[PDB]
């Protein structure tokens, strides 16, 4: 529980030194009472079904592997959302190991995979109509001072029971086919863009390999296990942590590469995805 | 509040607890630590076109406040159903006070004028919020709601839109404009002809469809008086339950509600010009 004022003044008037980054239709500011702040950028046609959506799903539904939606504020002529402010901060930041910190040990990895993998669940199976996430990345996906993970970025995100102009850019990324060429965004389509960030966390690489062709990771493992072999893409683990047993890197794989599927019929649901993923966390261990 | 108090207070929403049951809801009437509230619950029972709906009320009811909207105080997600719950309104809807239901006493005129220009306020505000203009698409006497001081309160944002002039996928109409039923346009004077029927329903206190044997509707049957007779006959209309009003005061709100309706939505007014036009008619009052 907070007031305007306190915000006003705690961000410096929106001071452009207090901002922590910004997005496709925010820019998110760093408060302190600490906080994280989502700050409507004002064509709101789209913009603002998007803001609605956002505040729609953290309100009605609640998850302990999703960022908790502390309070929204509008006032002033200006919409925003304060969040927890989470200390281990992105996926991305801390798998790609900005600034140089610690990279992520695989009980970690195997620990944020589940996690996630649980709150995608829980939305696909909500009582009154499912809600498809649709914007789910390492991206996304925050880690909080006991590094266990939390959604963000449900602005894309449908009910369930169809227009590339509403897409997110930054997403473009981890969309299936049948949503690109042919607009046709199905329930299947967390668990494809699922199936990429389980490949990102096995191979520490980036969504878009750096080479100078500009290739997609997701196409690299792809033609790995389809022409030269499974352990091929065991080539391609994470070096900067110690290695992990072979059989629960070969069960990601396994699993990573049915999950990102081209064809849609072929692709699993969540609940199977998380018993595989929950059973290969013993493989590790043992 | 909790979602248990409201369990309790409506005996697992046990039929003889709701008011009214609308297309997509149920309201029920509950009364909790010496106060009563109506909770407006979710028909959970297609899947997605309720639920959008569903959305449209917390949506604007959250975002935008105004002393002419019934406020939501609270909404519970829990037990996967989702109610709504709102301050009772002691004095019912403006239906069946224009009725006089319970034999209730006829409203005066000054009340009459005083929630025309309350509707027309909030009408008005929906209109010009920053960040998209919302229009209601839902007005109507009976979504109009009375406090304990006979001061208006609208609700039913069910079916509002948000615009930048817009269209709706048509898949009990009396309000709507002949672009919305025959073309499935839908604009922002689609409020001001909902708007200009119920002006033509305070006046005359009749109903939308008069109840005789062929149904002819309200706005239609006033069509006729003042094309044919002109003005001097639509003031035979005013409604008898009350002491007459003065010419000057119904002469305007008549060709107020004939622009409000008018058949053409290019030569509607907007609802500024509207209150502007209410609250210069109350001073004749
Ligand atoms: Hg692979
Ligand atoms: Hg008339
Ligand atoms: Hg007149």
């Amino acid at each position: 529980s907070i007031s305007f004022q306190n915000i006003i003044e705690g961000t410096r008037n929106f001071h452009k030194d207090f901002l922590i980054g910004e997005g496709e239709i925010f820019e998110v500011y760093r408060v302190e009472i600490t906080y994280a702040v989502k700050l409507f950028k004002q064509q709101c046609k789209k913009h603002w079904k998007r803001f609605l959506s956002e505040l729609e799903v953290l309100l009605l539904f609640h998850h302990p592997n999703i960022l908790e939606l502390a309070a929204y504020f509008t006032e002033t002529e200006k919409f925003c959302l304060i969040y927890p402010y989470m200390r281990n901060g992105t996926l991305f930041d801390r798998l790609q190991c900005v600034g140089d910190t610690a990279p992520l040990p695989w009980h970690i990895r195997i620990g944020i995979l589940i996690g996630i993998s649980k709150a995608i669940h829980y939305l696909h199976n909500v009582q009154p109509c499912s809600v498809i996430c649709g914007s789910i990345s390492s991206a996304n996906i925050l880690l909080d001072d006991q590094f266990q993970p939390k959604l963000t970025d449900f602005a894309m995100a449908h009910f369930r029971s169809i227009n590339m102009t509403s897409s997110s850019s930054k997403h473009l990324w981890y969309m299936p086919e049948e949503y690109i060429r042919q607009g046709k965004l199905s329930i299947k389509t967390d668990v494809y863009s699922f199936g990429i960030v389980i490949m990102e966390v096995l191979t520490g690489c980036r969504v878009v390999l750096d080479d100078p062709k500009h290739i997609q990771l997701r196409d690299l493992l792809r033609e790995l296990m389809e022409k030269r072999g499974l352990d091929s893409c065991l080539s391609f683990l994470d070096k900067k942590v110690p290695p992990c047993p072979r059989n629960f890197s070969a069960k990601l794989f396994c699993l990573a590469g049915r999950c990102a599927a081209t064809r849609a019929k072929l692709r699993p649901s969540m609940d199977e995805v998380l018993n595989t993923l929950e059973s290969t966390q013993a493989s590790l261990y043992f």
